[PDB]
């Protein structure tokens, strides 16, 4: 196909690797332990650790992964972050045998690599996507992550029930790899280092971006956003985040010692909730510019209006699937259901920093990515904290906090957030 369009069909493919090494685990960890593969003596409140640590180096990367970017590229930098996440899977069979250290080490390494990838991402888009495409170019490299994370739960579920645990990190570890050759064969940086590109689709790029680079006066100054329509956003991202990654990471635990399914039930279950939400965010998103034409709404009601929505509903059929326990049926319907409402956030608060200070993206992005990855690296200790074996009313007792965090969340979001430009931003 074209040289962009290639380009957003290899970043769709790395981001599904990035999103499959991240969530392997949530699956083999069910496998890992202990009451054919080797099996473990780790407690409950040691797998939060080892489920936690990927955000305890996912969160060191992501505001540095930026700037990195813009000094050496987003090929290489890209690249060699999944290329290090890829090697680093293919050694978690022989750091769980060291011990608890060593795999909560190796996990947060992976971490560190992956953080980098979204900032390389933005960068190369950055002068790889005209501005009338953008959306349409960025859409295609970044449902990559939804794919990845809907996949690689039934597959995870088939390998450790006909194979090992081991050969999840082994087979995700080499695909890991050889895309890493195939991105370094292929893309570039710039349409001008490419070597295959053709005259008039370098010559459209560069015109199409042509004085929009020479529009870029947000460059050499940054203030201090330190204003509450944008801790709106951080707070309501927080709050999102939370349910999202203790789900995450303990769904498959919960399928296991709860609803008692089998390691194939419980991968192919637990995808279902995170098809459900791209399903929902694809949807919304049309259902959002609908509700902004037909009605005006005002883009803030629009934001807060679908913020409330997906991070009502989710709290809501939360504490309904907790009090359902011990109902498969049920359980797994609600289980569905909120994550499934929780995709309206994409054009809830997922893009009110497209509205509240544009052109400064990149940084509003990095600052909330940051602060919402605080969730990833406490909530799974949290919930591993409360619930020793599984005592119904302990995951209970986890559904409620994570419902009360969205609750509140979204009423922070409805009362702070703004959709003007801001002040500080305009240049």
């Amino acid at each position: 196909c074209s040289a962009r369009y290639n380009l957003a069909i290899l970043a769709f493919f790395g981001f599904f690797i990035v999103y499959a090494l991240r969530v392997n685990l949530s699956v083999a960890l069910v496998d890992m332990v202990d009451s054919t593969g080797k099996k473990y003596q780790w407690d409950a409140e040691t797998q939060g650790w080892i489920l936690g640590s990927f955000f305890y180096g996912y969160i060191i990367t992501q505001i540095p992964g930026g700037y990195v970017a813009s000094k050496i590229g987003g090929k290489m930098l890209l690249g060699f972050g999944i290329l290090g996440t890829a090697v680093l899977t293919l050694f978690t069979p022989i750091a769980a045998d060291l011990g608890v250290g060593p795999l909560i080490v190796l996990r947060a390494l992976e971490g560190l690599g992956e953080g980098v990838t979204f900032p390389a991402m933005h960068a190369m888009w950055s002068s790889w996507a005209p501005p009338l495409e953008r959306s349409k170019l960025l859409s295609i490299s970044y449902a990559g992550a939804q794919l990845g994370t809907v996949i690689s739960l039934p597959l995870s579920g088939i390998i450790c029930y006909y194979m090992n645990w081991t050969y999840v990190f082994y087979f995700f570890g080499t695909i890991g790899i050889f895309w890493f050759l195939l991105w370094i064969w292929l893309v570039s940086d710039t349409p001008q280092k490419h070597k295959r590109i053709s005259h008039y689709e370098k010559e459209y790029i560069l015109s199409s971006l042509r004085n929009q680079l020479s529009s870029q006066k947000s460059v050499p100054w940054v203030p201090i956003l330190k204003s509450l329509p944008l801790w709106a956003i951080v707070v309501a991202h927080f709050s999102y985040n939370w349910t999202f990654y203790t789900l995450l990471t303990l769904l498959p635990t919960y399928m296991k010692e709860i609803l008692r399914f089998n390691v194939q039930e419980n991968g192919f279950l637990s995808s279902l909730p995170y098809l459900g939400s791209w399903l929902c965010m694809i949807l919304s998103g049309q259902a959002a510019d609908n509700l902004r034409a037909k009605w005006n709404f005002s883009t803030l009601c629009v934001r807060r209006i679908f913020s409330l929505i997906g991070m009502i509903g989710p709290a809501v059929f939360l504490v309904a699937a907790g009090f359902i326990g011990c109902d498969y049926s049920l359980a797994v319907a609600f289980l569905t259901i909120s994550t499934t409402l929780g995709g309206f956030c994409s054009s809830g608060f997922s893009i009110n920093h497209l509205d509240i200070a544009p052109s400064y993206a990149g940084i509003l992005l990095g600052i909330t990515n940051t602060f919402a990855t605080i969730p990833g690296m406490v909530g799974p200790v949290i919930a591993k904290s409360l619930t020793p074996d599984n005592t119904v009313g302990e995951w209970q007792t986890v559904f409620y906090i994570a419902a009360a965090i969205n609750v509140f969340g979204a009423i922070f979001f409805t009362l702070f957030a703004k959709g003007e430009v801001q002040n500080w931003a305009l240049n």
